[PDB]
């Protein structure tokens, strides 16, 4: 499912990640955007042969299981295609875990080169919440 963007913050919301661990929605939406293009199915694999899935692309080589990340963990006890599923519970209680780890959002890639101290509450501007 490719979510539209006040599609996807209004389930990012529900789902209680609008300022979770004090990062407002449009972090997250950002994040998302430039992580997945807002697409549930997104993969891609990294260097290390771990593989990063779903709207937040949640890699396999702590927070998921895809049998194929050898020495990886499963932190949050959930098979890898769970996390690309039209619903995004599963990401968004994932992405919460991944967030209190202690480097907050720099756990993304993208968050921290294309979101970071940039006007994130652009991503919720028009939408209804
Ligand atoms: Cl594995
Ligand atoms: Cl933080
Ligand atoms: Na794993
Ligand atoms: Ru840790
Ligand atoms: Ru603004």
């Amino acid at each position: 499912k490719v979510f539209g963007r006040c599609e996807l913050a209004a389930a990012m919301k529900r789902h209680g990640l609008d300022n979770y661990r004090g990062y407002s929605l449009g972090n997250w939406v950002c994040a998302a955007k430039f992580e997945s293009n807002f697409n549930t199915q997104a993969t891609n694999r990294n260097t290390d042969g771990s593989t990063d899935y779903g709207i937040l692309q949640i890699n396999s080589r702590w927070w998921c299981n895809d049998g194929r990340t050898p020495g990886s963990r499963n932190l949050c006890n959930i098979p890898c295609s769970a996390l690309l599923s039209s619903d995004i519970t599963a990401s968004v209680n994932c992405a919460k875990k991944i967030v209190s780890d202690g480097n907050g959002m720099n756990a993304w890639v993208a968050w921290r080169n294309r979101c970071k101290g940039t006007d994130v509450q652009a991503w919720i501007r028009g939408c209804r919440l």
